[PDB]
DNA sequence: AATAAAAGGAAGTGGG
DNA sequence: TCCCACTTCCTTTTAT
């Protein structure tokens, strides 16, 4: 299937849930989710995943901490922003 | 305070 | 079989 940081990266590039997920600086790769909005996004990954559960804002995040060992998702010290690699935002 | 976020171990699931 | 890439579940810590 398709994974998690792409999904994400998609929506981004083509300006998909703005209410739920934007940039903070493109050209560096950080981004930052809504606050009030996440649930509807974390909830679109999970219907196109097929999950069994509904998917929430914090079982996705638990996935995107994951990426922190690998290094295609960083985490910033803000709130609900992340950091895609140099790696991912060239394929 | 109070509370939303971050954390992460561990066993579970799909599918290749 | 095994491994991947999450997913599920829960308590504890940290940041606002």
């Amino acid at each position: 299937k398709i994974r998690l940081y792409q999904f994400l990266l998609d929506l981004l590039r083509s300006g998909d849930m703005k209410d739920s997920i934007w940039w903070v600086d493109k050209d560096k790769g950080t981004f930052q989710f809504s606050s009030k909005h996440k649930e509807a996004l974390a909830h679109r990954w999970g219907i196109q995943k097929g999950n069994r559960k509904k998917m929430t804002y914090q079982k996705m995040a638990r996935a995107l901490r994951n990426y922190g060992k690998t290094g295609e998702v960083k985490k910033v010290k803000k709130k609900l922003t992340y950091q895609f690699s140099g790696e991912v935002l060239g394929r």
